[PDB]
């Protein structure tokens, strides 16, 4: 069925729950062995999140590879994106390792670091141009060189340095700031804006590494961002765009990360995304 007829059919059923149990069902079931070897407890927030071993990303490093992220490859789309949980205490450095090694652009988060009254992710950028950062564990340092605080979302200019080699890049951290703590926003209209500011940036285009995207676990609003930035390229790129099918798309996903989409709420917030994205796009 096409998009927005298949969604008021939804609605008026009300059956988002079974419709997102189903794709539950579904989804593809990897193994993740390497995130649950004993030498690896202290580098994943949740128990029950972790990359599969055929698509997470390996650090250049010989004594411990592992992090908790994955590469999703979207053949047809081509666009690819890094899913990844918020950075822990002890994790910052290999955080900013990935970054630096699989060449990416923008760092795209999507949580507070405080939510609920509870840490959600570790404070892993620098907050003064004065008071840099140095990870002596990956040998990397990292400068605050602007921030431009709006409405919804801040975006923050960084200067990675490689302190081995001296090499230097720049950063772009788009930082969306108004997610509600329960719950999905009532309107999809500045999470757009948002996509459409990362996008403009070049944070997502071929000449660049895969953006690094992450929330707390890096499964639920993460998804909801990768979900609609793919499904509005592929409505662009084809003869039809009602052929566009948001739900294979995310099953499509879900081979290369588990647990994208975390309620039936994202869900649906994720068809309205792409059904008010599709009208602003032409
Ligand atoms: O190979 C790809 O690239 C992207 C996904 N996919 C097939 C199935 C779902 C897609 O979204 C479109 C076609």
């Amino acid at each position: 069925m096409e998009m927005e007829k298949e969604f008021e059919q939804i609605d008026k059923s009300g059956s988002w729950a079974a419709i997102y149990q189903d794709i539950r069902h579904e989804a593809s079931d990897f193994p993740s062995r390497v995130a649950k070897l004993p030498k690896n407890k202290n580098r994943n927030r949740y128990r029950d999140v972790s990359p599969f071993d055929h698509s997470r990303i390996k650090l250049h490093q010989e004594d411990n590879d592992y992090i908790n992220a994955s590469l999703i490859k979207m053949e047809e789309a081509q666009r690819s994106y890094i899913l990844t949980q918020g950075p822990l205490p002890n994790t910052v450095g290999h955080f900013w390792e990935m970054v630096w090694e699989q060449k990416s652009r923008g760092v795209v988060m999507l949580n507070r670091v405080m939510e609920k009254g509870s840490l959600k992710c570790a404070q892993y950028w620098p907050q003064k141009e004065e008071k840099e950062m140095i990870f002596e564990d990956t040998n990397l340092k990292l400068t605050l060189i602007s921030e431009d605080i709006k409405s919804y979302y801040t975006v923050r200019q960084l200067e990675l340095e490689n302190l081995t080699t001296q090499e230097t890049r720049e950063i772009l951290h788009f930082h969306y700031t108004t997610w509600p703590d329960f719950g999905v926003p009532e309107s999809p209209a500045s999470f757009l804006n948002f996509l459409f500011k990362v996008r403009e940036s070049g944070s997502l285009s071929p000449e660049h590494g895969p953006v690094v995207v992450h929330c707390s676990a890096g499964i639920g609003r993460s998804g909801t961002f990768c979900l609609a930035d793919t499904c509005l390229l592929l409505m662009d790129k084809r003869k039809d765009p009602s052929s566009v099918d948001i739900k294979k798309v995310l099953l499509e996903m879900r081979k290369f990360r588990m647990g994208l989409i975390q309620t039936a709420d994202q869900l649906r917030f994720s068809y309205l995304a792409v059904i008010e994205g599709a009208k602003f796009i032409m």
